[PDB]
């Protein structure tokens, strides 16, 4: 009934202290999520290269046929360990392009030039989404594959850092238009993500594919996290792996549990046909819009508080 993980979101450091894991830790840990299914390894954090043992963590995710993306910004010291980090099976770079960042085309054409598959990241909210065509020729010019431009905090996750920092449906409406012309016009060269809110949508998607059933995440000190906002939530027993095993963590650990499945469910979505379709939305969002996680997401809506949140 408990479905297994793909992904595993490894923040390996919180630098740009001394709390960190050891090398042998990652290592047992990257073995034990192969050993659950785990397909994808997003090595990030604060900045993943700033460890020194990073070309050894990715040669396990090689070694584990573990497909590896280094989430970094692609600053300072992470070039100088660019050309290891591919000499051990690094399979994929994800560079966050927020816009100093000079030394970012540096490291974005030194990636390409190396074969590897690049992928530009971008959050964007009501000030700077109109800088969407600035990101798409960006994309271009270096290379990259893909391009992914997002409302969310974190890719994956639905959970914002405000709300009045949302974009206008206006604006929404216009982005539509730039994402769709610019995926015609270069649907060989770059491939585009466009994930903005849904004003027309009555009923909301599955955070994550739903709590506890895709990802996890890994602090600094080795708490596990159904997803990254889940600190926010109060009264949650997270696990690290220093005192279990990942399975265990995954299957046992009350965080996980806590918001899995449709037993911890209020109404509407308890008695509702979508329950175990959207597992009634985000947590976070509930949480941190309504008071209560547990709470239906109010971008639903069936929600009683949607309509105080749409004036908003
Ligand atoms: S009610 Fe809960 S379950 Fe039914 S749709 Fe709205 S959110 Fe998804
Ligand atoms: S971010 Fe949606 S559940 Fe935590």
């Amino acid at each position: 009934v408990i479905p297994a993980p793909v992904g595993l979101l490894a923040e390996l450091t919180h630098r740009c202290r001394s709390a960190e894991l050891d090398t042998q830790t990652w290592l047992r840990v990257l073995t034990e999520a192969a050993g659950l299914g785990v397909l994808h390894v997003h090595l990030s954090g604060g900045e993943p290269t700033a460890r020194p043992d990073i070309v050894e963590i990715t040669a396990k995710c090689a070694e584990l046929g573990l497909y590896s993306n280094l989430i970094t910004s692609g600053v300072g010291g992470a070039l100088a360990k660019l050309d290891a980090l591919y000499d051990v099976g690094l399979d994929h770079v994800q560079l966050s392009v927020q816009g100093a960042q000079p030394q970012k085309m540096q490291f974005a054409a030194r990636v390409t030039e190396l074969g590897l598959p690049l992928t530009l990241n971008s959050v964007i909210h009501r000030g700077n989404i109109h800088e969407v065509p600035g990101f798409i020729d960006l994309a271009v010019k270096l290379g990259a594959k893909r391009l992914e431009v997002a409302h969310t905090q974190y890719y994956g996750w639905a959970y914002v850092n405000r709300a009045a920092l949302m974009p206008d449906k206006s604006q929404v409406d216009e982005s539509i238009r730039i994402v769709e012309a610019a995926r015609e016009r270069l649907k060989g060269q770059l491939v585009i993500d466009l994930v903005v809110p849904d004003y027309y949508a009555k009923y909301p998607k599955a955070c994550a594919g739903g709590w506890g059933r895709k990802l996890m995440n890994v602090t600094p000190q080795g708490k596990v996290l159904p997803c990254h906002a889940a600190e926010t939530i109060p009264g949650l027993e997270f696990w690290y792996v220093t005192d279990h095993a990942l399975g265990e963590i995954w299957t046992k650990s009350p965080a996980f549990a806590a918001y899995r499945g449709t037993s911890w469910m209020k109404e509407p979505c308890r008695s509702c046909d979508r329950r175990e379709k959207d597992w009634g939305g985000c947590r976070c969002q509930a949480l941190a819009l309504t008071g209560d996680a547990a709470n239906t997401d109010p971008a639903c809506s069936l929600s009683p508080l949607h309509a105080k949140m749409r004036d908003l």
